[PDB]
């Protein structure tokens, strides 16, 4: 049985951490909930919308992240995202070379397991990889974090709540608060489903604006530039009722 040992499962808000194993079976994966009273969690391949490998490069952990089509029960909550991670951690030079070695080994181990999940899904799943070189700093929640695209998504997987935007589902991206002086701007992702709450990524370094414009265009996502922060509460209620 293909397995990934000694990992930790998230979401885990406040339970003492306990290493566990993810096992691959005929129709999906199974693993131990980080919340003790829960009993084994099974996720069917057919319920996985995105299977993401995120390298530990520039981060403290390596990640396999699963974004679900339908929410599953775990830790008494219905959740749409589950992930497995491990933390990346003689003379000073050798200590640094060893750390690089371990980090490369960690990425390879996690990438192989993600590949084994895709293989067992018989065509259903494709491993998406985050592209660090295309990533940018921004604030979807409270802290400044690093958002990265894959071939199909824009994600933020380090700081919960985890964010997975499927690019095919985006109606438009409005770039807000871009002005003469300012050193940062705000992004709003509007989904084609107008009942879906828009996604704000605030405080993106102004120095990334041109790169994101092109990336957006490369992903066939229309954008509009705004000097101010728009309404959204108002704006969406419009599109929901009628144009």
């Amino acid at each position: 049985t293909k397995r990934l040992d000694q990992i930790f499962v998230r979401p885990n808000p406040d339970t003492k951490r306990v290493p566990s194993t993810v096992f691959i079976h005929e129709n999906g994966i199974r693993f131990q909930s980080p919340l003790r009273t829960d009993s084994r969690i099974d996720i069917l391949f057919s319920n996985i919308k995105n299977l993401i490998f995120q390298s530990c490069k520039g981060e403290l952990i390596v990640v396999i992240h699963i974004h679900l089509k339908n929410p599953i029960l775990m830790g008494k909550k219905k959740i749409q995202d589950v992930q497995f991670y491990r933390e990346a951690s003689e003379d000073e030079l050798e200590q640094e070379q060893e750390e690089r070695r371990k980090r490369a080994a960690l990425d390879k181990e996690f990438k192989y397991f993600a590949d084994a999940i895709a293989e067992a899904s018989n065509g259903l799943l494709t491993v998406e990889n985050t592209f660090r070189d295309l990533g940018f700093q921004g604030v979807p929640n409270r802290s400044a974090v690093f958002c990265m695209p894959t071939t199909d998504c824009l994600v933020q997987l380090i700081e919960p709540p985890f964010l997975v935007i499927n690019l095919e589902e985006v109606e438009i991206c409005i770039l807000e608060r871009v002005q003469f002086g300012l050193k940062n701007f705000d992004m709003v992702f509007v989904y084609k489903d107008f009942n879906k709450p828009v996604t704000h990524i605030n405080t993106v370094p102004i120095e990334s604006l041109d790169f994101l414009k092109q990336w957006l265009t490369d992903m066939d996502i229309p954008y509009t530039v705004s000097t101010i922060n728009l309404n959204w509460a108002t704006i969406m209620k419009s599109l929901q009722d009628d144009p």
